């Protein structure tokens, strides 16, 4: 069949209200994630620095992304009476999103990774299928969703969207068995926490595909606006959350080596 | 009934010069606040870190805030004859402060609980609930004045005024319970100086609902010229000042500590 | 009786061009002006590193002022025939002074204060007369010169003129008042440098009235060249000559400490 | 004969949102390896801080490219029907890459020699050469491509396809000599992965070509889309790649050093 | 007589792909050199700290003046038919060097002057008449260049081109006389390097006045271009090679002061 695209909807006063609120509220909340992650990077031994590295990786990209979303969507509507009617760059104010995704959802992998335990061909290799799993997730769900029948074809959603969720369940098989594997090498407290890094950062990947649900089924203003604050929502919980625990982690984990 | 929207409103030329003047002159005062901050991030001590992490996120939030409304104000009215006459883009003119609130509010709750002696279940349990209550209060707040009736409701300016005072109430006792419980346990001067904070943070909290008083009472340009006003100044006051006094009394309990 | 305002006259090509390279040269040389800052902010102790702050302060503020001046210049004035027309953008080629000065303004008195010795209430008290003394200085400028009467009335620019003046003599003679207090509590070499500081500061602020008295007397193009050249120049002057003595005051002071 | 340029073909839907995806893939992957560059600069010594130099240019210059390309690939294709018609400034698109080239080939080269075994004459020889002849690779690429004939013209292509491929060639030379006379002078360990950077730094160099041979032989949106996706990646990969395996050489030869 | 202004040429589609290249190049190469700058400021002593000052201002200062050109350039010129045809924002694509050269001409004197042996008033002295000298050589041929006939006027152009000339010798004149002066009472190594960087700076001071020459008498799309390319390079040339020279003297000059 044939569902409207997301950026094709015409949006009431208040949803384009709302719609702006929550990119900038994302957009701003990514930005002091930026600063907290400068200003407490000394806190993290150099053993696991990637963890800054990533951390920090992970909230410019998600910054750039939100100030651009906001400019696009500043310029990608224009007011025709009630209504907000979407222009030609309101594509722009959901699709780079997945330019974003695409970049954070390997490294908070990668983040995930640098806490636990692993060494030699076994981290690297794990690395890699991480890294690579999850950045298919995320191109093939970019194919279904926007590129490939523009994302208004439900045919095209739904394979992508499977062949997006097989990529989810590689990367993320790969990154429970690394963990798994990891726990029993760590003092009880880093191993719980690490316990729960991993289900938050696993419970929030299953969120996002929420809304690509909603853009196979639904199609209206009330979903385009649903689809952002989900989506927004989702950043702000994930990206602050989880890449504060891993450096909680990784700030216990230093201090236990400094003990030895 | 229904009153017209703030941002709904002609300005005389004089209204849109100060309008832009307190626009930039917030913006700028803020951008000083996050230069003092950064150069004088060394003055504290790791316990109270947090603090030097607050301060920044309040003034990053902030200025970005306020040059965003500084570029929306001069791109969302136009001059028609002796008169500047709101465009479309001139909500977000307003609107931006919602956003600004609800990342900053939170953050100067944290940042008083950061000088404050509060530890375990009960520290997390009282941060939690302040910036829970603090959000609260400023989107259930967006939504009365911005989202809901395109602010031009009284009926909704009313309902969300309550619901948004209820939830100030709630982020006020729990600030100042937790405030009161931790002012025997420091030294009489820094307790002194924890005791000012809290007022200053309560009665510039107290402000804000003034220029929610006009908006649903009073309607015109030189209202939303008292709306910019009032609220551009109750910040620079409030963010600059308040968060001032915090550094100080992280600066003693820091010493304090090293004389000890 | 009425005046045409200083940004509604319209430039002579030459006038663009002498208006445009002041601009960008004041602008570039405030932007130096910070960098120099924080490259050399560690030769200054922690005892005076409120003149780094101020200094600091004084150069951002400033170099956003002249930044968003050169884009409005760029934006302000249409080309018709062999002059540029002014547009309604062109008032926001002289008003963000205002904006700067006020920041600014207060802060040169406190980096002034730094440098000197005050203690306990004398300092508090001297500070605050002399940062609120400054910032109605600016403000009852800014009213009289660009918000009251358009900018075009004579009488209003007399009135808020005087005003503006009456808070400077304020505001000078607290700043007097306190460096004479603090000459004989400094080693000779380090109170001959205040005692030209001070000249410094007093001289430079007695130039800009002279733009003040031009809007009052003048009006053409020439003329609005001739603030515009007037002020950018006193502006390079005092915002990097009067900071780079006050460094060196502070580094003397800082030295004079350590040999004790 | 006559072929169209790369930046006149109309973009269908799909081929302008792939365009965009790599477009801003590339520019933000180039931004978190500035990020990572300057979070990881002290694991280095001083004596191969050209290492970090090199590394940090490159990241820069290709960071600022790659924004340029976005914003005008965001106003250089006007939406016309199905399809998005290339504007005037869609030549900023494609051509801003030959100027990033320009200054990251050169540096490359640098970059590879820092952490190589050379010194006196045969050093500053080996660079100059090295430096000037990967500038005329890119500048000989960038007349026939871009400059000369527009682009349009297949005989002017292979001229300076051909100049251009014997600039390379030079410049491959004279890396790989000074690659083989330094590889006895380091460490098996290093000299492994120094080998190893050198294949990867030509192999990348090898891809670069084939998307000037596309321009020479095809034409049309489908090969406008393959041309970005093919430089987009290839940048990706050599600049992030490249550059991380020379650190590792380069965090190698420091601790060697340390050891002695 | 009467020339055509540079600004006023139509450009061949050629002629405007080059343009911007050198535009670009210039602006990435001075982004490049402030990143060197700042990664390599630990490597000189805080007596010639004036040096790392006076760097990173040329380079901040040149890296936004050729930012201005490049966006100027891009909405300076419209597209009509096969030629590029000048806007009236022409004129800030070469108008804005001369801001970039009045703050730069200067401190590359005193960027010179700081690996130099000079003291008390000599130093003094030298260095505010080389300031002074540079700053009237360079705003003298901004009047006659840009202001003063609007570039149209071959009688103005020569004028102010001699007297321009004339500040140019007696700023050689006193720069080339304080290092003769200063040769004697430094080491031969760091005396051979300061004669090398005293002709390199005049020598490349020579290559701009030959870009004046061509206003005064050609006049064309092929000059402009010839201006662009020759004015672009010689400050990449002059900017980056003179000032690592002077890095490299006050390395110099660090480490002999370490030994001793
Ligand atoms: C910071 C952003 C994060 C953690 C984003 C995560 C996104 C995903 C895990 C997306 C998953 C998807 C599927 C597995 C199926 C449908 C398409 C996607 C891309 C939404
Ligand atoms: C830096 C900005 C600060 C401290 C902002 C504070 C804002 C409030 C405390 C707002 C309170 C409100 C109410 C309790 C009722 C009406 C709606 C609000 C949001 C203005
Ligand atoms: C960095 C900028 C500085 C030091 C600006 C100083 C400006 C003044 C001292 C302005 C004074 C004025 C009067 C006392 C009368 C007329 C109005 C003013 C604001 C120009
Ligand atoms: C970071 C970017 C890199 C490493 C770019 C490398 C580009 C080349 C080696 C380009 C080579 C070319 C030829 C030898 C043939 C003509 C076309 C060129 C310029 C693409
Ligand atoms: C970084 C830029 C530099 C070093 C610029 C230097 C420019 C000059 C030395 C200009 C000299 C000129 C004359 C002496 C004659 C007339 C033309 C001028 C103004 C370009
Ligand atoms: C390397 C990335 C390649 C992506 C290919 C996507 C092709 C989509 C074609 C859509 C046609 C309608
Ligand atoms: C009409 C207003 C639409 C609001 C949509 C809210 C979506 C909430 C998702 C959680
Ligand atoms: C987080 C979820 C936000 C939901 C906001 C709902 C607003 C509804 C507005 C209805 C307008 C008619
Ligand atoms: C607080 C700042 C208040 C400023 C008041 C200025 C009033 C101007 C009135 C203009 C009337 C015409
Ligand atoms: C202070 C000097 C002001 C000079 C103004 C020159 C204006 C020229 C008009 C053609
Ligand atoms: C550094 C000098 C570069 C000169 C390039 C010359 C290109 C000539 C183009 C001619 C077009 C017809
Ligand atoms: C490897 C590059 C592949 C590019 C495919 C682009 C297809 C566009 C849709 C037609
Ligand atoms: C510092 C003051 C600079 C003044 C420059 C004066 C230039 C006057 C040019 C007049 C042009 C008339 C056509
Ligand atoms: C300094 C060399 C200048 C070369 C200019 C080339 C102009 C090309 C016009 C076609």
């Amino acid at each position: 069949d044939m569902i409207s695209a997301p950026w094709e909807a015409s949006l009431t006063q208040a949803e384009h209200s709302l719609i702006f609120y929550f990119l900038a509220l994302t957009g701003s909340a990514l930005l002091f994630g930026l600063a907290r992650t400068w200003l407490t990077r000394g806190e993290v031994g150099a053993r696991y620095r990637t963890a800054v590295v990533a951390r920090s990786g992970i909230m410019i990209v998600a910054t750039l992304s939100y100030v651009f979303m906001v400019l696009a969507f500043t310029s990608g509507y224009d007011h025709v009476g009630s209504l907000w009617v979407p222009n030609s760059e309101a594509i722009m104010t959901i699709a780079p999103r997945y330019v974003e995704w695409s970049i954070a959802v390997p490294l908070l992998s990668i983040e995930l990774l640098s806490v636990a335990t692993l060494s030699g061909v076994s981290a690297r290799r794990t690395r890699l299928a991480a890294v690579a799993g999850a950045f298919l997730m995320i191109f093939t769900g970019f194919l279904g969703a926007v590129v490939i029948g523009d994302g208004r074809s439900v045919g095209s959603l739904i394979i992508w969207g499977a062949i997006s969720t097989v990529f989810w369940i590689i990367t993320a098989v790969i990154l429970i068995r690394a963990i798994r594997h990891s726990l029993p090498q760590l003092t009880p407290e880093a191993a719980a926490l690490l316990k729960t890094a991993t289900i938050f950062l696993m419970s929030g990947w299953a969120v996002y595909p929420l809304a690509y649900l909603i853009q196979i089924l639904f199609a209206g203003g009330l979903w385009t606006t649903s689809i952002h604050i989900i989506l927004c929502t989702a950043d702000i919980v994930v990206k602050l959350g989880f890449c504060g625990l891993i450096h909680r982690i990784a700030k216990l984990r230093t201090a236990e080596d400094v003990r030895a």
